[PDB]
């Protein structure tokens, strides 16, 4: 589908929907196209199911980590801006969303996760996590707590489990191992114990969510948070006197937050990618353009020089920066999602008590690894519950949604139909 003649873009619900939506009007006004903003649930695994079959939006918003396997499975169209305004947005960003030698996205926005604390609770934030414990009974005596924040996302736990030594996938050569994950490793198992301790010893509940750190924390009941720019709007409306600082260490070592870069995709499948580019060159990216989304939900530390550069004098965009740099922008191979998934899950296993942490870390490693995740491994099943053979076509719209390889998909068939009499 996707009309011709107009642009629908996805964009996730936490982040400036509205005033994107004015850089829309903006652009209907000067060229009579019309611009429609809209923000799905689970946008992310949305995309690859409409994409694969040529419909979806004719732009989609998300950190860079996922465009990686949506390039791969061909659903986003290439990008080729001059050298003048490649200039114009850090090489960093630029570098995060090239794929195969291929530019598949224009760099928005840097996100890094920062700790976000009461200034009238906690006047003097703690440096190391390690004090979390100690601070949370004094708070408690008070009836408030010390910390609470997302645990349902690994994006808000990872920075921890990463700090004394985990990652994602190996950085060898010039490439990253998919065989080499280290989710398992001394460090990683460090960083999730401690988490599981600061539960066990009612720290912090396993079924905090994002909506429920957010409500407590602008409510004055929790003294810090962990997340990112897009929620100082909320927080600012509040009337709470928040700090926004450098995450605390851990084992002496800085927690390294994964880096995203969230980026605008162009549909494979548009009829409109020369009206998306001009949008997102000639009024998206421009300092009034990023501005118009800022005022909405803060985008935090952008891409863009000449807006970064003001933003800068903001120290809550140094604090964001600084937590930047201590962690890393993540990869955006394929593999990422498999990632994802496999730390979410050994996060909820180890914190709910079905997991002890090394054989959540243990399944975690080998999910990560997998060269067919559980993911993609329950959708192929699911599909052959309804048909056992597939045609080319039908090969190819599987891999799609599905994150994998087309021939991947045509083996797992023949494998999952052998028989020997």
């Amino acid at each position: 589908k996707i009309e011709e003649g107009k642009l629908v873009i996805w964009i996730n619900g936490d982040k400036g929907y509205n005033g994107l939506a004015e850089v829309g009007k903006k652009f209907e006004k000067d060229t009579g196209i019309k611009v429609t903003v809209e923000h799905p649930d689970k946008l992310e695994e949305k995309f690859p199911q409409v994409a694969a079959t040529g419909d979806g939006p004719d732009i989609i918003f998300w950190a860079h980590d996922r465009f990686g396997g949506y390039a791969q499975s061909g659903l986003l169209a290439e990008i080729t801006p001059d050298k003048a305004f490649q200039d114009k947005l850090y090489p960093f960003t630029w570098d995060a969303v090239r794929y195969n030698g291929k530019l598949i996205a224009y760099p928005i926005a840097v996100e890094a996760l920062s700790l976000i604390y009461n200034k009238d609770l906690l006047p003097n934030p703690p440096k190391t996590w390690e004090e979390i414990p100690a601070l949370d009974k004094e708070l408690k005596a008070k009836g408030k707590s010390a910390l609470m924040f997302n645990l349902q996302e690994p994006y808000f736990t990872w920075p921890l489990i990463a700090a004394d030594g985990g990652y994602a996938f190996k950085y060898e050569n010039g490439k990253y191992d998919i065989k080499d994950v280290g989710v398992d490793n001394a460090g990683a198992k460090a960083g999730l114990t401690f988490l599981v301790d600061l539960i066990k010893n009612k720290h912090m509940n396993a079924d905090t969510d994002y909506s429920i750190a957010e409500a407590a924390f602008n409510k004055g009941e929790t003294a810090m948070t962990i997340n990112g720019p897009w929620a100082w709007s909320n927080i600012d409306t509040s009337k709470v006197n928040y700090g926004v600082t450098v995450l605390p260490t851990f084992k002496g070592q800085p927690s390294k937050p994964f880096v995203g870069v969230l980026s605008a995709g162009i549909n494979a499948a548009s009829p409109n990618k020369e009206l998306a580019k001009e949008f997102l060159e000639n009024y998206l990216l421009t300092d009034e353009g990023l501005e118009a989304v800022n005022k909405d939900k803060p985008l935090g530390a952008v891409a863009l020089k000449s807006y970064e550069e003001e933003l800068a004098k903001d120290p809550r965009i140094a604090a964001t920066m600084e937590n930047a740099q201590k962690g890393e922008i993540m990869p955006n191979i394929p593999q990422m999602s498999a990632f994802w998934y496999a730390v979410r899950t050994a996060v909820i296993n180890a914190a709910s008590g079905r997991q002890t942490v090394d054989a959540a870390l243990a399944a975690a490693q080998t999910a990560a690894a997998a060269a067919i995740s559980p993911q993609a491994r329950a959708f192929l099943e699911q599909v052959f519950r309804r048909k056992q053979s597939l045609n080319s076509k039908e090969k190819e719209e599987v891999a799609k949604k599905c994150g994998i390889t087309p021939l991947q998909v045509r083996v797992w068939f023949i494998n999952k139909r052998m028989r020997s009499k």
